[PDB]
């Protein structure tokens, strides 16, 4: 049973992870460096000389697919299909195996000498508010179901003992808080945060698994094994056993708190805005701890890196829906849910229309998706010269551009000309069939297989590069 | 196990079929009863007495919902969302039990002794072209699967031992002899053609269950036990061991011939086209013979009926998916699959544009649905009432209507611009919210649930009808 640890030695092995000895600030330093070396494909860093602390930081650990496949057992990225084929069948789900006592309880502090001042949490950019908790596992139970979410949700450090909790109003976390409120005014709701759980239960909180399922089972299906938890001091919620830190309280009702600036995954900083207030009551963590975190910004940045890698997951299951898709892909450059690009084997005339709306409906994570561009088969989503080529020959902008207003958009993306109301724009760049051009459609260049065999052979071996 | 026979006696005995003893031609007259009848929701027909043939004629089976219902052996129209919920599971499939002897060969007829022109075989309309079979069971077998598809496909009359196999180009007949065409090139194809097999054999032959499952499997699971079926005397197919007559024979590759014009579902008629010709080697029937047939036209018919009850199986796979939907419903008059109207519990701005792209992408026999309404949840779509006060009182025309151009649409639809190439327009009939009106929107009335109960309970005896 592999823990953090033995991920983070597995990674050193394979000279994929290094340890920074030089003074670093966690005040916009770290977040500077590892920019450059997740934009360089390079290796998850551990700093272990934090300037004023103790504990290393630990990020860019997601910062290559190649790691996040690592991160659930597999060799490579591609591996993430068959994970999508299981994710379907979710819509006897093995529960966690509870220990006794466990290593992230092995240091405790509690009530007034709680002061998350201790911990080397980050401040990413030059106009962030303050520190900012970015790798945090919230766990939470709603009153109606027995199900424990997991969810990454932001924390801004606002006290010795307090940290704003920002989940968006649709997340596991918010739910399970609205809920509280109603079925039980005025009581404080229990909340648990554990840093640097092992890879699978960290991969298995960002996956969308639905509401109804526990983000630990699916965790347990990416690792073969039942998740190895421990009952919190102070609640009844579980926490990985193997975590390095611990965060333990509640949300006292009505008590908020302005949260912000920060900037976002979309390069701009998101404004003031208020949200829940999580009060610490204990900090548990192991001895000699890391501290996991990470940073959000423009494209490409590490949820961006996780964000590709999960949509291999996602094509499968449009794939059962519409087997007509041959790749599905959404652009980090494209705040990783803006734009998708797909490509399909096209079987009648206006097809392109009916993917388009498939695409804007099927799966809510692509609810919000502004721009959708079809092409064919003989174009590779992944590589912008083919998909411009295909916009460019195959497309007359307006015959074959579709644009429908006052649809669902993301409240903070302040393009739409009204809070959570915009437009979409489908592009249909694929081959023009009878009907829908009356001209000789062109013969497109397709290349000779064995060609393309026969130099994939001696391609090494003409050793260009 | 009940055959058609049981059914039949089954209505009978509850009012449900009535006997004509008068003579009548199947020749234009007995659709004129029958139209008459379906549209006062009259009960099944055997004229037994049809001019100039010995074998009763059969038709307005399903000419209601109840009747739809009894013939999947449930009480009423609301089990069928039941079976719906059956039907996803299928997104051990049960075999055909196969008999050594059947009914349906007690009387048996071959090469130069094969006379169709001795079946009471209907016309329906002035100026179709011929008598039409219209509730033939056509079995085919592809060359890759085992898997034998039913589907209902309409037979014109050609000669003594000729019929014209009218299979649009996406059925699993059509589909089956295609493939059949490519990998044996010039070899005949053979074809099986079963009429008045068991209720349950014909519905599962209606229903639109993926290509890769014997419409035999879902008749078993409707009926709760294995479909009985028969080898036939000169192929491997198997017909339902019940039914009253099978054709059997095969198709001369190459062999065509104009059909038409015939009137349609959609009250045109159709203009000539060339299909398959059907030629048959054998007819086997039972003692006493009852020949089952029906007639499509200006709705509502038979066909359109047994729509609205297959709706109902679709609603629970629609809201599986998209569980907001709360109602939908494909309205007779619009020619069964043209319109939809669709009501849901509106949860964000923006909501009815991700319905309208569901109902337009999700299921393939809603791809071609040229209009989609979508109104709240205090409206019954089934009610032209509260759907044009909802489309008076909660729209504006240009705000709240999305056009879309240059979709797919059936290549017969002669109301397009251009063949299988037309627009779809959708109309947001719903409450609007804040971001999407500037203006105090209508607070609507509301019924008090206890006056409603209370009037429910004393209506039978207030007496007003
Ligand atoms: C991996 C990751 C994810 C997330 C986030 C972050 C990371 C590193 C951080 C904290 C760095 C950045 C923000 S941000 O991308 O919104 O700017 N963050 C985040 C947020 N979801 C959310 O509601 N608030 C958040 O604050 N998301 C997404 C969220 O955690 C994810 O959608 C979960 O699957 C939601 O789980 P459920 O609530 O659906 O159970
Ligand atoms: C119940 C019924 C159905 C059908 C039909 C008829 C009836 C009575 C008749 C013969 C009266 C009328 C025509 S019509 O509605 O197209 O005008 N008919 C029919 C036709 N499907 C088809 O390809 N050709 C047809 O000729 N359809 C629909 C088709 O049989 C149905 O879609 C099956 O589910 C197709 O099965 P698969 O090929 O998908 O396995
Ligand atoms: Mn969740
Ligand atoms: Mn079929
Ligand atoms: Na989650
Ligand atoms: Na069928």
């Amino acid at each position: 049973y592999n823990d953090l640890r033995d991920f983070l030695t597995l990674l050193e092995q394979q000279g994929e992870l290094k340890r920074i000895t030089l003074p670093v600030d966690p005040h916009l330093e770290i977040t500077e460096i590892a920019d450059r070396t997740l934009r360089a494909g390079g290796p998850a860093l551990l700093f272990e000389n934090p300037k004023g602390y103790s504990m290393p930081v630990l990020c860019n650990l997601f910062g290559t697919p190649k790691r996040v496949a690592m991160g659930m057992g597999q060799e490579d990225v591609s591996a993430l299909r068959e994970v999508g084929k299981l994710l379907a069948f979710l819509k006897l789900n093995m529960p966690t195996k509870r220990l006794r006592g466990a290593p992230c309880q092995q240091k405790i502090v509690s009530g007034d000498d709680v002061d998350l001042n201790r911990i080397p949490i980050m401040t990413c950019w030059p106009e962030d508010a303050a520190p900012l908790i970015t790798w945090g596992l919230t766990v939470t139970r709603g009153p109606h179901k027995e199900r424990q979410n997991l969810g990454i949700y932001r924390q801004q450090l606002i006290g010795k003992n307090k940290l704003i909790m920002r989940w968006l109003s649709h997340r596991g976390g918010a739910l399970d808080y609205q809920e509280w409120c109603a079925a039980h005014p005025g009581e404080r709701f229990p909340v648990s945060v554990a840093l640097g759980a092992d890879p699978a239960t960290i991969l298995g909180a960002v996956t969308p698994v639905p509401d109804t399922l526990s983000e630990y089972a699916f965790a347990g299906l990416l690792r073969g094994t039942k998740t190895e938890v421990v009952k919190c001091i102070s609640n009844d919620l579980e926490v990985p056993a193997s975590a390095e830190i611990v965060l333990e309280g509640y949300i006292e009702q009505g008590e908020t708190a302005p949260e912000g600036p920060y900037g976002d995954h979309t390069g701009y900083y998101n404004e003031v805005d208020s949200f829940p207030v999580f009060t610490v009551t204990h900090i548990t963590q192991r001895e000699d701890a890391i501290y996991h975190s990470t940073y959000t910004g423009r494209p490409p940045d590490e949820p961006a890196v996780l964000g590709v890698a999960l949509n291999e997951v996602f094509v499968p299951i449009l794939q059962k829906q519409f087997p007509e898709i041959v790749d599905f892909y959404l652009p980090p450059e494209g705040c990783s849910y803006r734009l998708a690009v797909v490509t399909i084997k096209k079987q009648y005339a206006g097809h392109a229309k009916r993917v388009m709306m498939g695409v804007w409906s099927f799966l809510r994570q692509f609810m919000y998706t502004k721009f959708v561009i079809v092409c064919d088969d003989d174009v590779n989503a992944r590589d912008w010269n083919d998909v411009i080529w295909a916009i460019t020959t195959r497309m007359d902008p307006a015959r074959d551009t579709v644009l429908v207003e006052n649809t669902p958009i993301d409240y903070l993306d302040f393009a739409s000309p009204v809070s959570g109301l915009g437009s979409k724009m489908g592009l249909d760049a694929t081959n023009k069939w009878p009907g829908e051009t009356q001209r000789e459609w062109g013969r497109p260049i397709k290349k000779d297989p064995d060609v393309v065999a026969h130099i994939d052979a001696i391609w090494d071996e003409l050793a260009i590069f």
